[PDB]
């Protein structure tokens, strides 16, 4: 499903995100934005490594989701690729919050770095009263 802009806000403020491991929403907003156009049904193959990124957050079945086609998958949130491509995104925030444990936190996502470290990104949450 694709999320209208406040929907999501809400729904991601509700499940915890706000300020988690020193993360905004606004940031978390950024992130989904640039990552999928906010829609849950999002997937892209990636050619060169043989892996697929999955869901709202696209995150990739190497490290994180279990697709079985991946080779050296690690599935380090213990959960099926399938999980992220819910219309209900509680299973893609549980799996994002462990994405961000890692040292890295959100810089683990390279569109997170073109287009939203360092910048305004307060206009992703105005007016969603949140």
């Amino acid at each position: 499903k694709v999320f209208e802009r406040c929907e999501l806000a809400r729904t991601l403020k509700r499940l915890g995100m706000d300020g988690y491991r020193g993360i905004s929403l606004a940031n978390w907003m950024c992130l989904a934005k640039w990552e999928s156009g906010y829609n849950t049904r999002a997937t892209n193959y990636n050619a060169g490594d043989r892996s697929t990124d999955y869901g709202i957050f696209q995150i990739n079945s190497r490290y994180w989701c279990n697709d079985g086609k991946t080779p050296g998958a690690v599935n380090a949130c213990h959960l099926s690729c399938s999980a992220l491509l819910q219309d209900n995104i509680a299973d893609a925030v549980a799996c994002a919050k462990r994405v961000v444990r890692d040292p890295q936190g959100i810089r683990a996502w390279v569109a997170w770095r073109n287009h939203c470290q360092n910048r305004d990104v307060r206009q992703y949450v105005q007016g969603c009263g949140v």
